[PDB]
């Protein structure tokens, strides 16, 4: 059945603007997942999950007895999909049980260890996501088998669809480099927002770079895609000795014995796949990703031997039985255990990835001191482990449960803790009246509160207002913010804040944070008086203040706008048209389609613009907060060609007599062209529509300032 | 960007199911477009179309000074992409406008039409949807011609995204029969559900079957799509003759000269497409479809002149400027118009498929009457173009304004008014313990009140529950009704009514059609009560009973389910997987993906499946209302293999013991094998959801009961 997307390839699409509608869900409106979990008894999940240990099914039997390596295996590729670049992937939407995680190559036979879970699942029903389940479960296996977490917080909520993600254009599971649609370019340069290697996988090729087993050159992967997964040379380090001090790999046979993926098995599979034929198709037989090493002579305990041994021996390339590259170590004695079978034991094994700990450099000088120092290696470890499963969980007041972690920790963003009486409706009233009193015009305060709010992505919930970030580095220096008109905005909010905090009596004080968002309040509401409207902008107190030494330079950049359609802002130029880019940063702010539109068309005539631009500013009373942009849009009267000078610039010239009215950009003129938004902007430019328009402005400015305020969920 | 479609094209496509979401709809929750609509003033709007008919734009200006002829084809468009099959397409949503529709090559040049519109629309705001104003638009062109229309109504309410419809598998538009998705086979057979003869076609090729210009075996392909379009022979006949009274075709050069459909132009398009490079591009340099064809001497006027020609004059076959096939009368003096200058004059010309009119032995027979009688002729296009144009519209309580016919149509499966009072909840009470005192049980009660319920259809708004149907030709016969089995429950039914009529005082009484329904509900209540709960379903009176003299047999025939996944039924093998016709009958039905998984799980256990078939009765209380089907569909201890005799259905065996548990279809296991659904299966199959189970399925139950309810809005 030939659709849209066949006849027309490179329309935007806007339908991952409405994924996770009310219809897709089976829950009620008014589930709160929270408030479900907060009424769990999760010391009673942890009894079962720690039973189940040592549960073994017949159907995917226990290796050594125990699942806590596959359930550690399970949680780490739950977590380990997370890209800084966007925030997407991670852990924190339960997304490996949908397509197409679930069937990932790096994936296989983690169905079997979801399927294992059910029975909780079930038991439990709502109380617990899936989401929290898969982290919930590899903290069990950690702490079963000896090792001491850091803690836990519950609060991811389930999803019920895949998310939209680009995961890389090639065609083919686990291409190498250099093929048609190639993630690499140059000097091993990985295109962003990509973080792993080859599609399908996590993050690295066990074997080493597009399978050429050289421990030096993995390094390089591993320091590149862990760098884009967050994480720094000790976390790296830690991470990787800590998990392969638990289990082993699976390759007993051929892979070509591996059948289909779950979404390709037939409908008898039950949701499985990656059945094999490879004699009992399980357990001693198993076969997962082609590697068999077993790293350990404890594989189910917590235990110093990774670092002893990987110091200890001297390795040897050799080939697994299914045909992979891997080590084993030179004249040793069969030490290792057999995981099913007691009268056999086996030579230490690595990976390539995991020589890479020794042979590079600077990661031989962490090992080393983990080596000498088990102490210093299993608290890294713990703090680790604790980051990869709750990178993308946002601020700290989302964490619930009994486990939390009470330190607070630089990557969480944080933002202190209020301890003073707020601004009330009175004082927001007075606050608003010396905001407009000092000059600042509609433009420079909806400006600032703009730049301020809108860093916020859901896909891992960093960024927004919350903090006055805005005011420290990076984000006061960024090309969108306007560094200079900001510093000045700044300093008058500053001086307004020192005045009014200055005359309070009892402890009563406003942050610079809650008054940046105030003013842009203000802004809006002067812009409405500007066109005739009376309208009062909601405006919720309870922001703080970070400093600079709370506030991670080189994790923030991550966060810097390149592309902000809803300022006409495009830092350079880009592979990806314009309203792609717009329609992505939608997404992260978490705006349906006509909440972008009323978003986008309202900003433009209030002065949003970087640069005090003309591109899109279809009105001739500009700061006042009408419908103009959509009404003189759609105006048939009006020619539009695209300039000489730059194809991606448009004039718009009076179609009777040739005279110049306006000059937008392709996200300007993407209103008026792609069908879809042009019906919702028809809406908004119709004559019964300036109150609505109004309306509605107000209502998404008020969400975009509020995206953070989980302190208020 | 490489996506699950991509990865896994033959995976069943859920998305379909949440198309429609709030997220996606410009207006408010609350916004009602009849509300809106009853407050339009219509003859303004009507007086604003009579003078835009009239006012010529420049970047497209009028044929001979009148936009009517094009109009007119711009509304005919709209309502015919209609099919009886599935009731998809017709202008009941507006849906010319986006995707693909908007681009179709048919549909050419209807985008300067739409555009034209544009400053009604926005004057006029909410208050009337493009779905119904495209169709207005077109019976105020013919009024202005000299045309008495037979009525209009309003209520088409505007969508905001593509509908998803099978229009065929070519990947080439306008491909010629017999290629590698040919939609045609045998004899000339073209695919259900598909009624025309081309991608991208309305209905047939006007210069006659894949370019053949043979009127007769032309003739064949209009009898055959317009009867998929639900248009019988003399229909057909006033509809084709009445349209080419007005206007022309456009073909003034080669069609090379045409560039992109609108899906496909550059944003400076701003909407529009097949910009021309043929001399200035517009009005008399027109090109549309490269016919070059005026059929009449007044193509601004109302006239009997198409037969006049038709039948005055000998043909002769010609060519147009672009090259396309056409006929011209050789022996006639010049009287045809010119569209722009006065001082020229052309012969007649004919399409090959108006000749068919002429030519087909039984159309002519048609065609000579109306040449006769043009009275007879007026009368005949007038309802057959509100036939037409209301088709899909659905019940005529949904009909909105002061233009509406009083005359009721037997095309319309119209229910005699309700004259009487109707029962309270205390007769619904008494009726429903009657009907349970009967010995009727919850299965019989459960799959009647299905079978009546569920042959509505959103995508035309025909079928339901009123009128009692259920009760007459042809649903009494339909296989997937139990003929039999429904005969014995009629009979108990309808002998309750006599006796609640006859005692009753005052006029009250209940007809067949309510309680069916009622009686369905009494079923569910006690299916509730068998397992342990207490529930009332709601039940809403008011149906009334339709006699067969008021119901069209030929057209019900398009309502028989053939295959209804909800009652484990297929009535023939098909091509398409059978859990693709289940997300297809949910589609129709109205349901999102979490309402049809409930509905499904509880039919199967309270005994609804066709035949008393055990697939997918995975319960040991049968006529009890829990959620055992998701229970044990999801039991891991149960394992599931496709049948020696049967692939398509499944044995479930303990896989400890090989003991034989439950036998299941695809659209069974569908619910343990699709990653959404079954995440939705979980949901309603954990320890904490027999609550929340019965809930919900009482009230997608209710949903279904109420489908065709449009004397409730
Ligand atoms: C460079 C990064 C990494 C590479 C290339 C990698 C590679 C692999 C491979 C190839 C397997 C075998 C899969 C199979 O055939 O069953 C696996 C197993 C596993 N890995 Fe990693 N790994 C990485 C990082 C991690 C991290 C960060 C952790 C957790 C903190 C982790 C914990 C595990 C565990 C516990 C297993 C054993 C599974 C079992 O017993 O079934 N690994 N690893
Ligand atoms: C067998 C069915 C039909 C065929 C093959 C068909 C064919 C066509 C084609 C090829 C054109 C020329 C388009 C262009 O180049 O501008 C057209 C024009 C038109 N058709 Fe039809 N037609 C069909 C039925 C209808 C019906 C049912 C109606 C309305 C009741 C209709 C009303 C019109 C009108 C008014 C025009 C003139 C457009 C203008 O003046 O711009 N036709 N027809
Ligand atoms: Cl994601
Ligand atoms: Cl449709
Ligand atoms: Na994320
Ligand atoms: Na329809």
């Amino acid at each position: 059945g030939t659709s849209n997307r066949d006849w027309w390839p490179n329309q935007l699409d806007l339908s991952i603007l409405h994924r996770h509608s009310s219809l897709s869900d089976p829950m009620g409106k008014d589930f709160n997942y929270a408030q479900a979990f907060e009424k769990l008894d999760l010391a009673a999940v942890k009894r079962d999950l720690h039973a189940l240990m040592t549960t073994s099914q017949d159907w995917w039997p226990a290796d050594f007895g125990h699942y806590g390596g596959l359930f550690i295996r399970m949680a780490w590729h739950s977590a380990g999909t997370y890209r800084t670049a966007d925030g997407r992937g991670g852990a924190g939407e339960g997304q490996q049980r949908f397509a197409p995680l679930n069937s990932w190559p790096d994936n296989a036979n983690l169905d079997k260890a979801r399927r294992l879970l059910w029975p909780i699942k079930q038991k439990y029903g709502r109380a617990i996501s899936w989401a929290d389940l898969l982290i919930l479960t590899g903290n069990v296996a950690l702490e079963s088998m000896g090792f001491k977490t850091f803690g836990f917080a519950g609060g991811r909520a389930d999803t019920w669809e895949p998310e939209d993600v680009y995961w890389g254009s090639e065609k083919i599971w686990l291409e190498l480099s250099g093929g048609p649609n190639s993630r690499y370019s140059g000097d091993r340069q990985l295109e962003n927002p990509l973080a792993a290697v080859q599609m399908g996988l996590i993050y690295v090729n066990p074997e080493g770079p597009d399978g050429n087993p050289d421990p030096v050159a993995a390094a390089r992967d591993i320091r590149d895609t862990f760098a884009r997964m967050a994480m720094n040379d000790e976390e790296t380090v830690a991470l990787i000795a800590g998990g392969h001090t638990f289990g082993k790999t699976h390759g007993a046979g051929p892979a070509s014995n591996v059948g289909a993926e779950p979404e390709a098995a037939g409908i008898e599979a039950q949701g499985l796949g990656w059945k094999s034929a490879y004699r009992t198709g399980k357990g001693a037989d198993a076969i997962t990703g082609g590697l068999e090493v077993t790293w350990t002579t404890t594989p189910t305990q917590w235990s110093h031997n990774f670092f002893e041994n990987l110091f200890g021996y001297e390795w040897e390339l050799t080939k697994s039985p299914a045909g992979a590259h891997q080590w084993v170590a030179k004249g040793a004695d069969a030490v290792i255990p057999d995981a099913f079978d007691p009268s056999k034991k086996h030579r230490p094994t690595m990976l390539t990835t995991d020589l890479s700990l020794r042979f590079d450099p600077a990661y031989e000088k962490i090992s080393r001191r983990f080596h000498e120092n088990p102490e210093q290696f299993a608290d890294a470890f713990a703090r680790a482990w604790f980051k990869l499963t709750h990178r993308d969980m946002g601020p700290r007041a989302r964490y619930l449960g009994p486990e939390v972690p009470a330190e607070v920790l630089l990557w969480q963003d944080p933002i202190p803790a209020v301890d003073h009486p707020l601004i009330d409706a009175a004082d927001a009233a007075e606050l608003k009246a010396k905001v407009l009193a000092s000059g600042l015009t509609v433009s420079q305060l909806v400006s600032t509160a703009w730049a301020a709010a809108s860093t916020f992505r859901g896909s891992d919930k960093r960024g927004g207002a919350n903090g006055a970030r805005i005011r420290l580095a990076p984000q006061k220096d960024w090309e969108a913010n306007q560094p200079e008109q900001l510093a000045a905005v700044l300093e008058t909010l500053e001086a307004i804040r020192t005045a009014f905090n200055g005359a309070q009596r009892g402890g009563k004080q406003v942050s610079l944070a809650d008054l940046i968002v105030l003013a842009g309040c203000a802004g809006v509401e002067q812009a409405a008086k500007n066109a005739g409207h009376a309208v009062t902008v909601p405006f919720a107190p309870g922001r703080a203040d970070a400093s600079q030494e709370q506030t991670d330079v080189e994790s923030m950049a991550v966060l810097e706008p390149v592309a902000d359609g809803f300022r006409n802002y495009l830092k350079g130029k880009y592979r990806v048209p314009a309203e792609v880019l717009l329609v992505d940063k939608a997404q992260l702010l978490t705006l349906s389609a006509p909440e972008m539109t009323v978003l986008l068309g309202g900003l433009r005539v209030l002065g949003a613009n970087v640069g005090q631009s003309r591109h899109g500013v279809f009105t001739a009373r500009e700061q006042a907060l009408t419908n103009d942009f959509f009404v003189n849009l759609l105006d048939m009267g009006t020619e539009w060609k695209p300039t000489a000078a730059d194809a991606d610039v448009f004039e718009g010239r009076d179609r009777a007599t040739g005279e110049l009215k306006w000059t937008g950009t392709r996200v300007d003129l993407v209103f008026g062209s792609h069908s879809q938004l042009r019906a919702l902007a028809e809406v908004y430019g119709s004559a019964d529509a300036q109150e609505k328009f109004v309306r509605d402005f107000v209502a998404v400015w008020n969400k975009v300032m509020n995206l953070d305020r989980f302190d208020l969920a």
